């Protein structure tokens, strides 16, 4: 097996085939405008085509010394052209096809994700707004493993395209991210079960009340800079309106939330508790408060 199999094994947006074919198609006195237009023809990705240089440039002997240094400049010429577009995509490709594979989409919309993800500084929550509309909460824990696993992998790989600096907030951000999904997982189960609890003693639930909107508003108070048990039975009162049993039942879901939220999600453990108390508090609140 040659450098091309070795480029193509595992990757399963190149074959060998492609590549050799992309060598073969490039004479020994291309220009490095050539090299590119050939790579382009073949290769619609950035990331595959910058691969495919690499490929290239590695396994054109020194021999070659001008086609060499064409392939060279011509990489250097993607690589200028594409910067981290080519490179950071590069950097990923194999995460890119792992995750696609599970979550049964295309890699290159997963780099293209991740470059966008790893573009600029990203926080969780325009993580997770970047992610939910394009993935079901199952896909976007998937996809967020992604996004860890690709920025992990440029980091160590360095580089004048790896912004070395923001992908590590990123991942930061992203971990957050996952976190917050595995809490909107908690809403996800218990919410239904709640809501048809109290339907079927004729406690109407508002009908388009879900976990979503359960767990955002719990996420919200666990966010919130200066949460009180207030803002908390207000934040479940604003989601499931004023059933003693309804609220009840979401401020309990909170509570028993807070004991299943990642630790990352809060500031600090004194912070879990704090909102727990908080909860708590609104727990007594609406019993105390009901007339029922």
């Amino acid at each position: 097996t040659d450098l091309a199999d070795k480029y193509a094994s595992g990757n399963s947006e190149i074959s060998g085939q492609e590549l050799r074919g992309l060598r073969d198609a490039i004479g020994d006195d291309a220009s490095p405008e050539d090299i590119l237009a050939l790579v382009q023809e073949k290769i619609k990705d950035p990331a595959l085509q910058s691969t495919a240089l690499d490929y290239l440039v590695q396994t054109t002997p020194p021999s070659q010394g001008k086609l060499k240094e064409a392939l060279i400049q011509a990489r250097n010429t993607h690589t200028e052209q594409f910067g981290r577009t080519a490179i950071g995509a590069k950097n990923i490709l194999f995460a890119s096809q792992e995750y696609a594979d599970q979550l049964n989409v295309s890699p290159s919309g997963l780099r293209s994700l991740y470059l966008e993800v790893t573009g600029d500084t990203h926080t969780c929550d325009q993580l997770l707004s970047m992610l939910q509309d394009r993935y079901t909460y199952q896909d976007m824990a998937i996809v967020s493993s992604f996004l860890m696993k690709g920025m992990a992998t440029e980091l160590k790989r360095q580089g004048p395209y790896v912004p070395s600096a923001q992908l590590q907030v990123l991942m930061t951000e992203t971990r957050n991210l996952q976190a917050v999904l595995t809490s909107y997982d908690y809403f996800e189960s218990r919410v239904p079960i709640l809501l048809d609890s109290l339907k079927a003693e004729g406690i109407q639930t508002p009908s388009d009340l879900n976990f979503v909107k359960v767990a955002e508003s719990y996420h919200k108070i666990i966010n919130d800079k200066f949460p009180t048990a207030s803002k908390v039975e207000r934040e479940v009162r604003n989601l499931i309106g004023d059933d003693v049993d309804s609220v009840t039942g979401v401020l309990n879901l909170f509570f028993s939330a807070l004991r299943q939220t990642s630790s990352r999600l809060f500031s600090s453990a004194d912070k879990r508790q704090q909102l727990g108390a908080m909860i708590a508090n609104a727990l007594d609140a609406v019993n105390i408060n009901n007339e029922d």
